[PDB]
């Protein structure tokens, strides 16, 4: 909450009341209802405009420092998944210079919540110890569609895991969000396509366009009509089969069964078939592009424009070629010619509506031919080409519905959820900030800093370095579980269950799924999860260069161990054990919010835990950094990467060194923290220097100790935002030398990424984009910082922290601040008769608030 | 403790109360004892603050004989690491005359903890029962993305050895010593470069650089961009792999599965292949060297100054040629061709950022072509050039958050701390003393004996006599366990364990690693070795050539027994046993500073037993002596190394022999033992020779008897002392005749080296800088010896002895501190709880799963047949499990 | 630690042993007298490892002047600069590592002494006229 008062921010809670556990059980945090904090807004400037796609933004009416109003300022929404290739310059679109951005994952495996055998399996291996299984037929199957033999041979296998589910749902999920860009142009806000290329404007006439390998520049299109997976290269393999008789060996061991409820699906049973086969295989096949009309910012030069789409460049899996068991819709025995195994399908496997090249070539529509008992040769297809075929056929009703069979058959609820909880933190992404004294600034048309961008983790995402297809050195951002064959064949038959594995009504698929809001919502949720990583590389002092160097190269313990802790390790068996510190990051969310994460089981040695997607990051990254105008790197503040309104404005609750200045010339305007509290000065007037208040030295004066770190202190954070607001700070140490992170020119701080305007619109003044919170106090040296300001311009502050002075700063006129007039003619203090008459009804709301 | 008055050293404990095992357990020696005296820093401190650049020496006020007061006096650290490769004469630099310095190591595998199969491995084996009633090949779960059938394989025949992890981590404890020298010179002592050249001044403006394949003399780049090994001379062989099924058959036997708890980092996880595959090998691969800019004694001259790191110089014989097995990336069909192999590595390898020459040249990053099943030709690299090219990338942090993953999947706590006091004791060497009056000698520079050095433990370092790679191999000096491949496979996976492999709640590792401050700390954890091997020796009265030929003299037949059982050469029921007396060294170390230094354990029928690194050194070495001033050796002294001060000023307790000489405090000044303590003064026919009250036994020996030497007394040591202190003693026969043995020119003792001081710093005065404990008594040719004076030199130490007179000696101004043994983050206590479960839950995780066997037996044919209900898993009994027993 | 200007309406504080300490680290033959950050303070400092002295007068035969520091105030510590900085004694590293000892105790410092005892004394006629006449002097007195 932004605050109207100084009142407000001495009363706001500490950061390690917010970091204390909370155990009642919290409601997930949708899109659907951050949607309504950007509609419903105070501010009579505003038109209150209806269609979703001019509902992109944040504005509101602003007070200044020296006490003018301005009306209707704007503050962009920060994240996209959206990347250029092509960048307009000189108002004309032009091929792009920079590479794509890329990302990489591993797998892990899933024993906690084992198998249970259902009476079917038991009474069949009862069978097997009584007989020898000798009492069946050649030809006996059951309704489902496959041979008694094959069920009871898979029944033999005995298998200590669980199953999972996650892999595959992420796939779907990641394809559901590139195909949720199709729809009419009026259901995507425009914001989307302009926060790295800010010289363009989509119009609103036309749908995007979703094709597959058009892409541009740098091998991006994967060779065309013969399509080959994008890191590594080469085709996949992919065979049909009526009995698992036929499958070859070394590869019967990994061979999954088709159940008829995925057949049954959807209206088309092969395209049900695709999509199952992409959901098991490797993932990218291919390279989705997204083709958007757009024109000048004078409107001059209208014409097409590339994009990849974020989701369409992460790396899962490693299957590429696989073997599809098929269900006989006929009591026979097993196919010995080739009509006779293509007459007995329950149906025929077919390639898709678009054709492909190749030393294999697919016409469109064409039939498989399947296998049989006798063998001139083994027949089969190139997989990547299988899937190039139906990629354009995939449609988010479809999914709907193949999701809805899903949930009959096995229970999707949870696991989707948190599949899609992994879709945002990976897909989600924003540009590194450019530091300014104004409201607005940005990087050149083009330019490599344009494109430089990180994650709600605040971790910048890794680069490609060569042109595709990859041979890359892989490095992975984080871990997933994967879906075990084997233990899917146990299940999709019958032959076990498990307790994550109940059944459930189709009506409860989560609604995000088929509906064509849903990329908006995913930019919202964006916004939550950084404000939590926010809050927690903030109550330290750390430099992004100590960031850089903790894991890699730097002597102090204390660092080692505060990279170390702060992800996850692996278990003797492998599994996961997650991130000790991120206990404390999913803490702050559900305190700021109350609302929770995802949950997902996990075990060491046979000890139920959770893990969320805040413990399950790799060490070894690099962090978030600003750039001056002219693109020179600075790294001297703590990691950052959107704006404080947004940190304010959206929390029930925040840390008090986080809270918004109240408005100018008021009675109780911002204001300071002294030696009451407890603080104490440190001056250097023999150099021109004064610090605000701080926190008592212990033994840390100059250098920290080895094993050692900054407090937290919430107070002197506060005041270092003070010396911070006013107009040249100077970053020094305790002797007021330099220190060795590179700092920006006088007076700038880092700022919010500029738009262009509608209409009506201003661009915001002063500090009031501006990231304030990220203040120094820690170096890769392992030396102290201090903000400095000179003896005189320092005389003021000192008053204020004192209580003896006010001081003035921007702020936003939003959600009951008021503005402040010059003189302040006080009267007795008085109740509003419309405020008692309006109490309780008002107090009501608060209540029914606190219920939820 | 340093004695105030004769009460003092008078009540001192005996020798034989201070070598009686104790029972009580007790913290081990960190080196920080030292540090809180002979320096300023008094908590945990930055060592770029705190500039331990300057904090290298003992430091404090003389007392004089003759009653004048020096201050600022001053001795050096006798240790170090670093080998001079060039060296100073003239004020000019200039190339190294002497051969350098080598060690060699004794690899065998012994018996450890008892060893057994995992709950998991059960699950594998009912898995292949299970599929027994089928016609499906596929067996069982493959584990972490290997094949199923390397699973197999992995999961038969175990070893009852258990597993030991010793090679392994001393190879990467002697990488982080090597490579702990290169941070910024604040945080380095100066005399650790001019222990043997004292001629040199290191500058302080600059780090050293840390390199390979350098040295100017001798052959000592191995190859350079053609590297070859040091002692081999070959090259190896290095070839990764997905499947066994790829690798020739030849060597199929000695393969090593590389675990992926390892490599899980977003970066540096080819590096850490390249690590793993560096601690499975032979070492050195290559040798280093440290370079540093350094000046003329005025300043004057400067250049860049060559030295070899002793941890480069010593040999521990691995394999050669090896074949590591890469995770999968998914569970999958072995590849068929190269891009699908290429498309499946979990971390594919690469050569690091340096390129290297000769056949098979690599060029720096690049990428390695998996070896695939039909594939037309084998690839390899040569493995000395694979780790040429990655060596001078490692680093000390990244070997700490390497060792940190390494923890989470086995204990290697106290297995790392073990192999780091190897590393000290093999390591850290002292130049041999020089005889004087004065308080400071040294020999000449670039000279033979200027480089002639010792070990901890009194025993010379040998040389190298041809130019590197080396044609022949040095008998060994110590005996180290190995770790094998098979068990290494079956426990990396999870298959096996024993107590010694458990992870440990702190998920952490020894607080050396990682830190700036651990050369120093190095350097400081010598010295109590020494003491309390100086005080082993000097409790007997053995000369040094006595023992220089002590194994295979039959002159007399105790002292063979002595020489053989102060090394390790028994064995039994399948296992190495701990030398004898090596247990009377170790139980002194814990009676005298209250630490206990760390151990293995070996197991013997099922008992286990300690091992100390006192109880595993061979025999063969040449013993310490010390030379003259013009260089020529002297025999006559029991071997010494380190001046006494450095003894009686760092200990808790001390035997009585040993203490310092008291303060004058008025009338009183030193004092001795008589016939009233059973002493008897020794005379001979000649009237003009004297020797102090010693044991009665020494009146009826002039040759000791066959099965017997000499006794354990300390009041005769002390006037042992107190005659050869003063400036004019014979050392003599019971007739006053020679002995056999070299003799210093008349008057001096063995002294501490020099090092140039710092401004205000005064030189060592007198005897105040000298070893004085080395008492002499029993000779080569087995006469006893005794130290004579004249009649009229007599009188006064005779009536001191009977306390009536008193002697006048020197002191240091010194007073007794002896340290007790003696941190949460905020973050820390928010998660504290959560730590505590799971660390508990960590030590029980094994190979443990949450299912059971009452779960899977539901999905059996028969419960009955199934080897997990008819074979329940032991711990297996050793040397063997029974085999066919009578019914 | 937490002061290198003393607070406006606060100086420095009675402590004898810190004052003690200081007596030593000035009384070794070489100090500096400088700033928290190590810079020169505004007042004007002696000639270095120089103290004040008492005066010099001349001797009679057989007598010795006054050796090292046996004449010299030491008790003089600065502490309060002029423009509000507080002053402390500097050694070197080197010269730093004997003196830190004996303040643990460890080690021992070296000073010249008087060779004099203690003794302090208590705070303290009549004649025979006084005697014959004492009475009427004790009446006449009171009257």
């Amino acid at each position: 909450p932004i605050s109207a008062d100084f009142s407000e921010v001495e009363n706001a809670p500490s950061f390690l009341s917010l970091a204390e556990n909370t155990d009642e059980v919290l409601k997930p945090y949708t899109g659907l209802e951050i949607q309504t904090i950007i509609t419903n807004i105070v501010g009579d400037a505003n038109p209150n405009q209806s269609r979703i796609f001019d509902q992109d933004r944040l504005r509101g009416n602003q007070y200044s420092a020296g006490g003018l109003v301005t009306q209707n300022a704007v503050s962009a929404i920060p994240f996209t998944n959206l990347i250029p290739r092509t960048i307009r310059v000189g108002n004309i679109l032009v091929n792009s210079a920079n590479r794509l951005q890329i990302t990489e994952t591993n797998v892990s495996e899933y024993y906690s919540n084992p198998i249970i055998a259902t009476k079917l399996s038991e009474m069949i291996s009862d069978q097997v110890k009584n007989n020898q299984f000798s009492t069946w037929r050649r030809d006996n199957t059951s309704l489902q569609g496959f041979n008694a033999f094959d069920i009871a041979t898979i029944n033999t296998a005995i298998l200590p895991n669980g199953l999972s589910l996650e892999s595959m749902l992420l796939k779907l999920s990641l394809l559901h969000s590139i195909k949720a860009m199709n729809v009419d142009a009026a259901s995507i806000n425009r914001s989307q396509y302009q926060v790295i290329d800010h010289n363009t404007v989509p119009t609103i006439g036309a749908p995007a366009v979703v094709g597959v390998n058009n892409s541009p520049v740098f091998g991006e299109d994967c060779g065309g009509n013969n399509p080959v997976y994008p890191f590594g290269g080469g085709t996949g393999a992919i065979a049909f089969h009526v009995t698992l008789q036929t499958v070859p060996d070394e590869r019967k061991s990994y061979a999954i069964f088709v159940p008829p409820a995925i057949l049954q699906a959807t209206s088309d049973a092969n395209e049900a078939l695709a999509l199952f086969a992409l959901s098991m295989s490797e993932w990218p096949h291919a390279l989705y592009t997204v083709t958007k009309q757009t024109t000048d910012l004078a409107g001059a030069n209208a014409g097409q424009q590339v994009f990849i789409p974020t989701q369409s460049t992460i790396h899962i899996g490693g299957r590429r070629v696989l073997d599809l068991i098929i269900p006989r819709r006929e009591i026979a025995p097993n196919p010995t010619t080739l009509v006779a195994a293509n007459a007995m399908c329950m149906v025929r496997p077919q390639a898709g509506p678009d054709a492909t090249a190749g030393a294999i070539p697919l016409a469109a529509g064409q039939l498989f031919n399947m296998n049989f008992i006798g063998a001139p040769a083994f027949e089969e297809w190139p997989m990547t080409s299988y899937l190039y075929s139906w990629a354009g056929r995939f449609d988010i009703t479809t999914i709907r519905q193949y999701m809805g069979r899903l949930a009959t058959m096995v229970g999707v609820k949870d696991a989707y959820w948190a599949a899609h909880e992994l879709n945002v933190a990976l897909s989600q992404v924003a540009p590194k900030m450019t530091t300014a004294a104004g409201g607005w600034a940005a990087q050149a048309a083009n330019s490599a800093q344009q494109s430089d961008v990180c994650y709600s983790s605040l971790l910048t995402v890794t680069r490609s370095a060569a042109n595709f297809p990859l041979a890359n050195q892989p490095a992975a951002d984080m871990r997933v579980y994967d879906t075990d064959p084997a233990t899917w064949n146990k299940v999709a038959l019958g032959l076990a269950t498990a307790a994550n594995l109940v059944p459930e009504q189709s009506m409860d698929v989560p609604f995000v799924v088929g509906d064509a809001r849903a990329s908006f919502w995913e930019r919202l949720q964006a916004i939550p999860m950084c404000i939590a990583w926010t809050m927690y590389y903030h109550s330290r002092g750390i430099t992004t260069l100590a960031w850089d160097n903790a894991y890699t190269d730097n002597t102090n313990k204390w660092l080692q161990k505060m990279v170390r802790n702060t992800f996850s390790t692996t278990q003797s068996v492998g599994t996961i054990i997650p991130a000790r510190y991120g206990k404390i990051v999913c803490n702050l969310y559900k305190n700021m919010f109350h609302r929770a994460p995802a949950y997902v089981a996990t075990s060491v040695g046979g000890k139920e835990l959770h893990i969320t997607h805040f413990e399950r990051w790799l060490p070894g990254g690099t962090y978030a950094n600003v750039y001056s105008g002219a693109g020179a790197v600075v790294n001297c503040f703590s990691p950052v990467l959107i704006p404080d309104i947004w940190c304010q404005y959206f929390t029930a609750k925040l840390p008090l060194f986080a809270g918004a200045f109240p408005p100018a010339q008021g009675q109780n305007s911002t204001k300071g923290f002294n030696s009451k509290q407890g603080l104490m000065i440190h001056r250097n007037q023999n150099n021109n220097l004064v610090a605000p208040y701080l926190e008592k030295f212990a033994d840390n004066s100059s250098y920290f100790p080895v094993g050692q770190g900054p407090e937290i202190n919430d107070m002197a954070t506060w005041n270092g935002r003070l010396w911070m607001t006013t107009g040249n700070v100077q970053y020094l140490d305790y002797s007021g030398a330099a220190i060795v992170e590179a700092v920006p020119p006088a007076g700038e701080l880092p700022v919010g990424k500029q738009i262009p305007l509608l209409a009506g619109e201003n661009a915001p003044i002063e500090l009031t984009n501006a990231a304030t919170t990220c203040v120094p106090r820690y170096s890769n040296d392992g030396r102290r910082i201090f903000t400095y300001l000179t003896t005189a311009q320092s005389v003021i502050p000192v008053q204020a922290c004192n209580r003896a002075a006010n001081l003035a700063r921007s702020c936003w006129l939003l959600s009951n601040v008021y503005a402040e007039p010059a003189l302040q003619a006080l009267g007795d203090e008085v109740e509003d008769a419309f405020d008692t008459l309006t109490n309780s009804s008002f107090l009501d709301v608060a209540k029914s608030v606190a219920e939820s």
